[PDB]
C-alpha cells in the first residue's frame, strides 16, 4: 500500500515549510512506508540531480545511518538536502571545506582539534555573561510592551554565545551578526537579496585576521587552543580557522533562535506546561523544546556502497535524508510524542543529530542558551500572549520562524 500523499509530494519542498510542518505526512510514512523513495522531477531537486532520495522517517534508522559514517558519507554531497534549484554544483561542493561536510580521516583530525574549543570548561565559562545578557534582553523586550518575539527575544542570545566563545570584540559583533544572517534563508523572498558568498568570504577574511592576531596575543578564548600546535604539531591553519568560524556563525545562530521561538509558541499553546515551567524552571525543558522545534528538519548522507537498511536496499550513490522532524515524533521511541512535556526524561531526540562522528558539538551550548533565555522570559514577561500567527521560513531543511508578534505584558 503506497502512502496516502499528494502525487509528487517532496518532503524537502520549501513551499511546504513556508506554510506549515508536514506532520500528518511524516506520520503517514512512519505508518505505511517508513523508508520511502521521495522522487524529484528534473530541475526540482534543490540542487541535486539524481532523481530523488530515500526518506528516513524512523528514529532507529536515523541513528543507524548516523552511526555508520563509513557507509553514509557527508562529504559526497554535503548534508544540506535542499538549495535553490539552480544552484551550481561547484557551490554545493564548497560546503566540503567545513567539518560538517567532511568524512574521516579529514573530519577526524578537525573534530579532535575543534574539541579543544567546546570543552565543558570553555562553554561553562560563558554561563555568567550569557545569563546577564539573557536577563537584559528579556528586560528590554518587556519594556517595549509588544513586539516581534523572534527579533527582540530569540535572535540575540545565540549570536552573543558565538561571539563570547570566539572572543569577538564588542565593536565587531554587529558585523559578525550581519555576516551570520547573510548565510541562511536565501530561498525565502524576505532574504532574496542576501549574498552568502560575499559574507562567507568577508567572514573568512575577518577570521584569519583574528587567528593571526590571537596567535601574537594569546587570549583566553577557544581561538588560542585552536591555532596553537599540540605535541604532534596539530592545529587549525588560519584558513581552517576561517572555515571553522564560518561554520560556527551559521550553526550557532538560526537553529537556536528557532528553538527559542518555537519553544515559546509551544508554551503559548500548552499553558499548563508554561505554568509548570515558570514555577520549577526544569532544564529538561530545553531538550523538549529542541525535540518539539526540531530546528534542522533534515540532513542527508550519500551511500558509498550498497547497504540494506531495515529491509530496504540502498544503492551506492543514492542519498538518504534523515527527517529528524519525523524521528522526533516516532511512536516506537517516545511515549505520547505529540504531547509537549517539559519533564520528558530520558529524551533521546535526534534534534542534535544521531550519535556518531558528526553529533552536534554545540548541543550543550544550545541547551544552556535555551535554559537561560526561558528563565529570563519567565522572570520578565511571565504573562506574554501572542498577537498574531508566526510567519514561517521558506526553507527545505530548516524549520524557521521569521516573525512572531507578541504582547509581552498580556
Ligand atoms: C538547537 C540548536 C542546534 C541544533 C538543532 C543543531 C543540530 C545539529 C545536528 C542535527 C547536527 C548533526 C550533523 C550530522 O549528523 O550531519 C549538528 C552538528 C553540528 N553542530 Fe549543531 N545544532 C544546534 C546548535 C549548534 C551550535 C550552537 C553550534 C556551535 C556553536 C553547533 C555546531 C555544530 C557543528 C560544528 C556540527 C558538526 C559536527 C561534526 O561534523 O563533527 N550546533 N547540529
Ligand atoms: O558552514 C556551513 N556550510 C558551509 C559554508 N561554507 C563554508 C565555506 O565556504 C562558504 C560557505 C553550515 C551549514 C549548515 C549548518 C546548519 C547547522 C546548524 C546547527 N548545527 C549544525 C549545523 C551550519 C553550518
Ligand atoms: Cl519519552
Amino acid at each position: 500500500p503506497s502512502p496516502n500523499l499528494p502525487p509528487g509530494f517532496d518532503f524537502t519542498d520549501p513551499a511546504i515549510y513556508a506554510e506549515r510542518l508536514p506532520v500528518a505526512e511524516f506520520a503517514e510514512l512512519r505508518s505505511a512506508a517508513p523508508i520511502w523513495w521521495n522522487g524529484q522531477d528534473p530541475g526540482k531537486g534543490g540542487g541535486f540531480h539524481d532523481g530523488g532520495f530515500w526518506a528516513i522517517t524512523k528514529l532507529n534508522d536515523v541513528k543507524e545511518i548516523s552511526r555508520h559514517s563509513d557507509v553514509f558519507s557527508s562529504y559526497e554531497n554535503g548534508v544540506i538536502p535542499r538549495f535553490k534549484n539552480d544552484i551550481a554544483r561547484e557551490d554545493i561542493e564548497v560546503q566540503r571545506f567545513v567539518m560538517l561536510n567532511m568524512d574521516a580521516p579529514h573530519h577526524t583530525r578537525l573534530r579532535k582539534i575543534i574539541s579543544r574549543g567546546f570543552t565543558p570548561r570553555a562553554v561553562g565559562r560563558l554561563h555568567d555573561e550569557l545569563q546577564e545578557r539573557a536577563q537584559k534582553i528579556a528586560a528590554e523586550a518587556a519594556a517595549a510592551g509588544s513586539g516581534d518575539f523572534v527579533e527582540q527575544v530569540s535572535c540575540e542570545l545565540p549570536l552573543q554565545a558565538i561571539a563570547g566563545l570566539l572572543g569577538v570584540p564588542q565593536e565587531d559583533r554587529g558585523k559578525l551578526f550581519h555576516w551570520s544572517n547573510e548565510m541562511t534563508g536565501n530561498e525565502d523572498p524576505e532574504y532574496a537579496h542576501i549574498d552568502p558568498k560575499a559574507s562567507s568570504a568577508e567572514l573568512i577574511g575577518y577570521a584569519m585576521k583574528m587567528a593571526e592576531e590571537k596567535a601574537k596575543n594569546p587570549a583566553d578564548d577557544i581561538v588560542t587552543q585552536l591555532i596553537q600546535a599540540d605535541i604532534d604539531g596539530e592545529k587549525l591553519s588560519d584558513d581552517e580557522f576561517g572555515f571553522f568560524v564560518v561554520m560556527l556563525a551559521v550553526a550557532g545562530n538560526e537553529t537556536t533562535r528557532n528553538s527559542i521561538t518555537q519553544g515559546m509558541m509551544a508554551f503559548a499553546e500548552h499553558p499548563d506546561q508554561w505554568e509548570l515551567y515558570k514555577k520549577v524552571r526544569p532544564e529538561t525543558a530545553a531538550d523538549e523544546i529542541v525535540r518539539w522545534a526540531t530546528p534542522v528538519t533534515a540532513f542527508q548522507r550519500t551511500a558509498l556502497r550498497d547497504y540494506e537498511l531495515s529491509g530496504v536496499q540502498i544503492k551506492k550513490g543514492q542519498r538518504v535524508v534523515m527527517f529528524y522532524r519525523s524521528a522526533n515524533f516516532d511512536e516506537e521511541v517516545f511515549q505520547d510524542p505529540f504531547t509537549f512535556n517539559i519533564l520528558r526524561n530520558p529524551n533521546p531526540h535526534v534534534g542534535f543529530g544521531g550519535t556518531g562522528a558528526h553529533y552536534c558539538i554545540g548541543a550543550n551550548l544550545a541547551r544552556m542558551t535555551i535554559n537561560l533565555i526561558f528563565n529570563a522570559v519567565a522572570d520578565h514577561m511571565p504573562d506574554l500572549k501572542p498577537i498574531s500567527a508566526p510567519e514561517r521560513l521558506r526553507s527545505g531543511w530548516l524549520n524557521g520562524i521569521k516573525h512572531w508578534q507578541v504582547d509581552y505584558t498580556g
